[PDB]
């Protein structure tokens, strides 16, 4: 029973082209470290907003599924290899925040534009106007900033890039509560897994024991209800998004990668409650370094079908929900 | 905690053209009763097996949507509009058992064929080998005599249909366990909403509180373990399917629906884990005999955003996660 | 193929079934047969004189890598898998994937009952509706689609009308001037490269050759003359409003998944060139393409031709042409 | 059209990027002006000589539903929403996407800044890579996207190398016989009904007319001609293995979201007639099909030219013949 952060109600306040914007680099609650060779995170502000946008970086390019659900998805790029994921607010105004790594990332590659030299960035969006006055966007400074202030092996946790204005629980908006960004980790022998997310979602967040966590908090009463109990009660009365990344460094094929942003992006609705709704735009994306093999065989002492890609969803799956626990925290 | 229920190893075992099989009308442990005119249920095995095949039968046809995930999908037709939904057990060749409903219902229209008059079945399957020693399987006759044996108002829970020789938790086959198909429905005022599950997942059955009630029962300890335990112990050593339906009377425009579908199909997550693997071929119909309309804006006092069709979602994910337990007791 | 230019009219469409009738299963030979050369690909085909009716079944009993393409909003597809021993192609609307699940328990029956999951026998399936072109309600049943395996040859092809092509038709503004198509097969060794086409054209739209003429339906019998359908509902437009083909691609070049994919897509879109209209709401249009996994491509595209010469696209095109011929087979 | 047989070769390919330059956009009016009387419908073309590149942007105020269709390996997609203010089709590869942006946040702020979920500005944006047909790397940027917005002219479209077209190429089994197109449009009233084709074709594959002559793509200095690519294919695998097009249609007929996603398959599909090869892996292949929804069609289908003569199917085939008349455009 976290303390409330209900977000209140928005109040013709002023946009972009109103202030001249310094980008912060964002630190977050709390900063996570892990030890994960080839992959970097930046994470950049607007205090104006205030809004931002969190950007992981894998400079040699990995191999990506994409996995898209809702009514209000807010995506570029949504490539199959990608050297950046860029996640931000703004809705779809802050897709703009990729271009500017984009064209960052060009740059960097000393304008070469060879057709396998392309520096490949996908974006995600969401909208955040809600839970806050202001129109101000992530724009391709605030894109560049994030790249600028990547590093390795850091997270900010909490109201930190994308996750600035996050917010959950709207079946109606005087119970709707801010949210963060989140990460975490776990490294099984050489297997890495990070899991990065912003929960933006019309549902709750729930904790593995079924408790509602943040969302959907009544202030006339002190305690979060679960959403489907409203929903159920407004029609007897009436009649008559998350935006998400998993990193790992095993080797999957396009088929078993795919399936696998299936299976975790799916796990989610375990923690997020309701989940893939016409209301969200929740698009994850599934990463990999492809730099450790899994068995020929799926056995072990566990069991004869233990060691396989969909094992590792499994994993990766549990990594996802502590990493909503802490954009929730 | 229930007892356990392991399916033990298979044994070379005989199939269909062995034997002079009869259908046998299912009855299962108990049998759920609702109210829903226009959608009649059947479900018919063959002891044999055993195996069988649970037919929905809506003989206006109803618009449906269709959600297959993982890599082991066997469907046919997955029509938009449906006359019967078919669910059946043998693999791919149980599909044959949704031909016999089709063949069926065109004698029942007295042969006519304009193309609106196509009388139009969908069906998926289990691969339920694994759980018994014989190769028969749910065939034409076994479909025809499903749809005969269909009343409204009546769904047989548990070792019926469909369900004979459907099981969960597949790390390892010495610790799965027989299921069942299982059923729920609830009333909202006018609105109707029942769920039909046959789960034969890879993953385990989990209850609200996040326990383990079906699959994955080791004998040595007395205990079910959450896979994901499995999984990651035997990352650490060695390196280095589900059916469904919801029905509602609810009035959802295409796009409406299949979010609809795709959500409470997430929803399963909670219930069944893993769920989405590449290893099952999780399939949910989401139909709608389109009799009751929502409001055409979402208010109520239960908040601004409380009734649409996310809403009744998240309504119709709890009455599919309670067929599941149903399926699993 | 020289068209023939006759007319070949449907005519209109109280019609008996399946039971109506002792069905006798018939090997189908059509008006010519194809010979091929392509280890490990047979061709059955099977009619029912009664409908008239049938199911052409492609076996490949290694089983081989499938990928699936299908448009319009008449899809009649069963199973639609990444890996088949068969594909089988039918009458008889949605009733006639009944012919696959014939096919498939002949495959259980021929491995001895064997049920492990590396064992499972995959049949895709899919149907044209082809009840408007005859009385009866005969549909491709269990019984036909066993028959079509069982009459399956290694190498052989029945043009014309026979199997899943007995009552196929083109041409669908009017029903007045629909043609009876048939199915169609060609077939190219280039190198050691080989590509079969099959397909069986029951289009809302016409067959167009090469030089924009419309060859097979849309015939209007008072003007003695195919024309495209676009014509007609331009004129039906300014009237009124005033101010299924389903085919398979089969190769031995080792493709991947995704480039499996992509060349299903491309080949199948390459068909409205010979289909006009193609792929619309109408019709359940069904592309596979298969690859039997023997020959690699190249690990580099070049060749004196160009750079970007020899690679799957590359592929497809050519494969585009093999089914073009076999898109004019059919209505020849 | 009457297409200029002379070639256009692209050329080969140090390149400087955008900002080694002071970069200020240009009206593109191109080789001649469309104009066309839909109105709701604006188009504005800006480029960068420097380039030469540019963007091209389809402007709907009210806002429009739309369906988008992407085929190929090499998609690059913003947005891609179902309802959209702007189309925006740009070069640069997928820097290009930024182009879109730019219109985004104009559009913001002629909004005034509000955010409202109802009064959210949607751009859905494609792009070409056209970085071969020329040295540089300067792309179109967000100030190029707002200056495609801002240069917006109700009913005008720039024919050939203007906006996104500028630096448009066809036929890329080999660079050297690639050569430059441009975009096009064309429109077309039949009685009430409007539809506005619009082009930009980067392909892999030629442009072919209608009695099937390639007409631009694949011209081979040495001979003076064009070939399908089809025999450079053919001749390469026998040799080796021995033994992005982004459009969009508008129209002004009211479609469901399901007839709309499937007219938007139909059409794209129809290219293949004009691009060949088409839909490969090579290609980023994207149409947006945009309904205006401004009028019915009859709720019954019949006309004196056919009981299935006046539907979504029959407007798909007449849109596909204006896009085909906009891929000539393009390369004439
Ligand atoms: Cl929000
Ligand atoms: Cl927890
Ligand atoms: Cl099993
Ligand atoms: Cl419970
Ligand atoms: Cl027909
Ligand atoms: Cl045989
Ligand atoms: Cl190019
Ligand atoms: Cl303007």
């Amino acid at each position: 029973d976290p303390a409330p952060r209900l977000a209140g109600p928005p109040v013709g306040g002023p946009g972009n082209a109103a202030f001249d914007l310094a980008p912060v680099r964002s630190t977050g609650r709390e900063m996570l470290r892990f030890d994960f060779p080839g992959v970097s995170i930046g994470a950049a502000h607007y205090e104006e907003g205030p809004t931002g946008a969190t950007v992981i970086h894998i400079p040699a390019g990995a191999r990506t599924a994409v996995d898209a659900r809702g009514g209000a998805v807010g995506l570029s790029g949504g490539y199959d290899f990608n050297h950046a994921i860029c996640l931000a607010g703004g809705a779809g105004y802050g897709l703009e925040a990729g271009a500017g790594v984009s064209g960052a990332l060009l740059e960097r590659l000393e304008y070469r534009t060879g057709f396998a030299e392309l520096q490949l960035v996908s974006s995600a969006v969401i909208y955040d106007f809600s839970a806050r006055s202001t129109a101000v966007y992530p724009d391709k400074a605030l894109g560049r900033a994030a790249l600028e202030f990547a590093v390795p092996g850091e997270f900010p946790q909490g109201r930190a890039g994308a996750g600035m204005s996050a917010s959950a629980g709207k079946v109606d908006w005087d119970r709707t509560e801010i949210t963060g960004q989140g990460a975490a980790f776990r490294r099984l022998g050489d297997v890495r897994i990070l899991a990065v997310v912003v929960p933006n979602p019309v549902g709750v967040i729930v904790d593995r024991a079924g408790t509602v966590v943040r969302g959907n908090y009544d202030a006339q009463t002190g305690v979060r209800r679960h959403p489907v109990f409203d929903y159920q009660e407004a029609f007897a009365e009436q009649v008559p998004t998350t935006i998400s990344a998993i990193v790992t460094n095993v080797r999957m094929s396009p088929v078993e990668l795919n399936q696998f942003a299936k299976q975790v992006h799916s796990s989610m609705h375990r923690g997020i409650q309701p989940f893939h709704t016409d209301m969200d735009g929740d698009t994850l994306f599934a990463v990999t370094t492809d730099e450790i093999d899994l068995p020929t065989t799926p056995g072990s002492s566990r069991g004869r079908l233990s060691v396989n890609a969909t094992a590792l969803g499994a994993i990766a799956s549990e990594v996802m929900w502590d990493a909503v626990l802490e954009a929730g925290k």
